[PDB]
Order: C-alpha cells, then structure tokens, then sequence
C-alpha cells in the first residue's frame, strides 16, 4: 500500500540531481524517511555517499558506503560500492 523506502529515495534523488545537487531540507527529509523504513536502503545511502563524494568529503562518503555494506540484502552490488570506497580512499 504505502510508498516504499526506495520510492522515497527515488524522489529525493530526482530533487537532488536535477536541482544543482543540493542536499536541501526537502531531499534530506525524504532520505530520512526512506532510512526510517529501511535503515540500509541502497538508493538512500547511495545518494548520501555520492553527495559526500561530490562535495569532496571523501571520509564521510566511505563511512556511508561501509555502513551500506553491512546490509543483509543478497542482491547488493558490493563490488561497485567497494570500487567507490577505493576511489575515495585514493583521493584523500
């Protein structure tokens, strides 16, 4: 019935990328709500990490990705996430 965490994170993602990649209160709240429903939501944590990365906060990007890796979702693309961590690590 209700909107899913991924659907909330998808709206957050649209408002983010199409609007100057700003973490506004609106984007942050949609993400918070995705993570209230699913604490390890891939779409949500991935936006947060990417936003850190884009902002050159490489340590915080890594922390978010490492947190995402603790997901128990068998389908999680760990490979791409760890490539992201590795890039970030090299830019620090």
């Amino acid at each position: 019935n209700a909107v899913t965490a991924t659907q909330l994170a998808a709206k957050a993602t649209t408002l983010y990328y199409l609007h100057k990649q700003a973490m506004t209160d609106e984007v942050s709240l949609l993400l918070e709500q995705a993570l209230q429903l699913e604490p390890y939501n891939e779409a949500a944590l991935s936006l947060i990490a990417n936003d850190h990365f884009i902002s050159f906060r490489f340590q915080e990007a890594i922390d978010t990705w490492v947190l995402l890796l603790d997901s128990n979702d068998p389908n999680l693309d760990r490979v791409t996430i760890i490539e992201s961590i590795n890039k970030a690590k090299k830019l620090m």
